[PDB]
């Protein structure tokens, strides 16, 4: 079927601890009920990070009415300006990277010749009983955040 899942996820990710903005925590658990989008983001590209959430920030009404949430994932890394921009929907940042294990994320890249491992760009629709329909990667964020909502509803 065109609306069943494309992955599979360990069930204990549900429960992963998410750190909000203010310290507390939160989980895909707790967004269950309605459908959400959860896109990952590397923590070495500012001007991406912004552009990505501020369109997401634009279109957030419209994701509301369609019935979802939004949740902006990365992971904090010793080594801002977008975490300043105060988008309508949560950042969170997966301390020990577990969550992004858990989707497959964290890929090898080049970084000025050094071979590192970082968070490749990718996002998630799921529904609101944790079904991950649709899935992008090493996304291209020109009209990413418009594709995203036009899948969600086309699954409505």
């Amino acid at each position: 079927a065109m609306t069943d899942a494309v992955l599979e996820l360990p069930a204990a990710t549900f429960d992963l601890p998410l750190s909000l903005s203010g310290g507390t925590q939160t989980t895909l658990r707790a967004h269950a009920g309605h459908w959400l989008v959860i896109y990952f983001y590397p923590k070495d590209s500012t001007p991406g990070c912004t552009t990505e959430g501020l369109d997401f920030n634009a279109l957030l009404p419209e994701f509301d009415k369609a019935g979802a949430k939004i949740l902006g994932v990365s992971r904090d890394s010793v080594k801002n300006f977008c975490a300043k921009q105060g988008f309508a929907f949560p950042l969170v940042s997966d301390g020990d990277e577990a969550l992004c294990r858990a989707f497959d994320v964290i890929k090898e890249k080049n970084m000025y010749g050094k071979q590192v491992l970082g968070i490749e760009r990718s996002t998630f629709l799921l529904s609101p009983e944790g079904q991950v329909v649709q899935a992008w990667r090493k996304v291209k964020v020109a009209g990413h955040a418009d594709a995203v909502l036009a899948a969600l509803k086309a699954h409505a």
